[PDB]
């Protein structure tokens, strides 16, 4: 029963590098530092150049909870805090077997 | 590489929970074991809505879900949930960032 | 000038999208014959979700829509679908720009 | 007849509400000109946030709105409001019912 | 100081009075027996008759997630889990006083 | 009884956070001190969404909100947010059940 999180950003036009960037920055760190992290992933929505997603999925809800007091998560929202809208939670779930 | 996501949402009647699940399965199996351009698929149930499902699903190009919309393991999955299911409800499609 | 735009959205069971369908046009056909503020009511159905529907509705201005909220039609079309029916929702309700 | 219906939804900062309402009436013009697969294009505020706009669009069938969105009016439309518009969001598309 | 809880569930229309006296249940009875809550309100909106919204207050967090491990709440989801769609939560959040 | 709620949900950008805040409490304490039908006013910050806003009221009747729609304080409510503020967007409106 994996843990899935999606979430929603959305940031002004002069700043899609710069979000783009922290995104990265957050997947990698993310991936890089966290053994209950197994999936990170920026998406860009295909019509709104303003509106991103993050796909997450851990090994269960602890290490989403775990994820959420780390440094890089920390630090994603130190990047972005200036400018950026959210986020939304579109869900948190379980995987179905 | 830059992938395609494409990210659904339907609602069921208390009554049909597992029988959604089953129906999901199905297509998700059955997708991926036909289509080499659907990458993955994956059928999520809210935390904390019961009625609530998610499917999560990755193609190598716009192309290839379009195709995955015209083959028929979609049409089977719709057969087996269009007199209960509420939906779909299309979250996003997009491209991911590399 | 500056005509008012209401967009609301319904949900029905699959075994009701005839049903609605039939209500939702009587809803347009009885505003549009019988209100003279009443500018178009359309019936549309979603083209992916077969259970959800939305009626666009134009009036003459805001006071026009208080009046058809008000009049008879809207409210035998509450009659025909509340033993079914999930709404309304209303996505909007707006002025028309104009330059 | 069974026309095709597209609603998209935008916003946009407080100061640019003009420069928006005016890049949406030339979209308007623009393809009610030159579009005959067409039918209409409004440009809508809603009552009460002035960041918010809607259009709502009407063809003849989904191939004409695949062809408005190949044109040369969407395209400047979308030259005129990148610096600043939030969107699209599609809020529907949809077939009219009779 | 508070923290602020908004849910939404839609019902069927023959189960609009059996939702009605399960919000109520879940409102009284966690009233009256959890001292955390402080606020719990059951509204129908105005147009949708099938929709229930229910408005929640507690003293802190921690008296949100004492609420939804206590009885209260788990009688509350017998009652309602062979009809109702939800909950949704509307949003979570802190007073600003 | 069955008091009337109002539920409403604002947008501002991350160096208004405070300015919007203070906005709303003026309107809370302005229209619960001098609308005897106004019953209950309530600014709410997301949890996590620093920028997202919420406001709980709560009337006597429809005609109670109505008359606070048209009173002074929401004016210049209005006027202290309009040059940054998105909204507001209604999240629904309802019967209290007793």
């Amino acid at each position: 029963m994996t843990y899935h999180v999606l979430v929603q950003f959305d940031v002004p036009s002069d700043k899609r590098e710069a979000f783009a960037a922290a995104g990265l920055f957050d997947a990698n760190g993310s991936l890089q530092n966290e053994p209950g992290t197994l999936r990170f992933e920026v998406i860009r929505d295909e019509n709104n150049r303003n509106r991103f997603y993050l796909d997450e999925v851990y090994e269960d809800e602890a290490a989403f909870l775990q994820h959420c007091r780390n440094e890089t998560i920390a630090r994603f929202y130190e990047l972005i805090d200036s400018y950026a809208f959210g986020p939304l939670f579109l869900f948190k779930g379980y995987r179905v077997e």
